[PDB]
């Protein structure tokens, strides 16, 4: 007898001790990716959320109120409150960041 197909898999490691919270995490990188991620299980396309905020931060176009909500849901903020602070201290900017190179990687 045999298998023909086997895949051969990567035994992973441990996880980190705490609960939920801890995994997920929010600051930086941390508070983006939980934070895209939710918003693509509450049914909001990377592609779309991104380019929402992404064209605030840069062209300081407003993010749609259907994204906009989602956000104010996982935290982040879809405001300008000073557009030279909100390009580079904006929880916006690690969202763009974090959502184009778990793409461009």
């Amino acid at each position: 007898s045999q298998r023909p197909v086997d895949r051969n898999p990567p035994r992973i490691n441990l996880m980190p001790t705490g609960a939920n919270r801890v995994a997920m995490r929010n600051r930086g990188n941390n508070e983006a990716d939980a934070a895209l991620q939710a918003l693509a299980q509450n049914g909001i396309n990377m592609e779309d959320l991104r380019a929402a905020l992404e064209a605030y931060i840069v062209w300081l176009r407003p993010i749609p109120l259907d994204i906009a909500n989602a956000l104010e849901g996982v935290g982040i903020t879809p405001r300008f409150d000073n557009p030279e602070e909100a390009k580079v201290d904006n929880p916006l900017m690690n969202l763009s960041s974090a959502l184009k190179r778990r793409l461009d990687a």
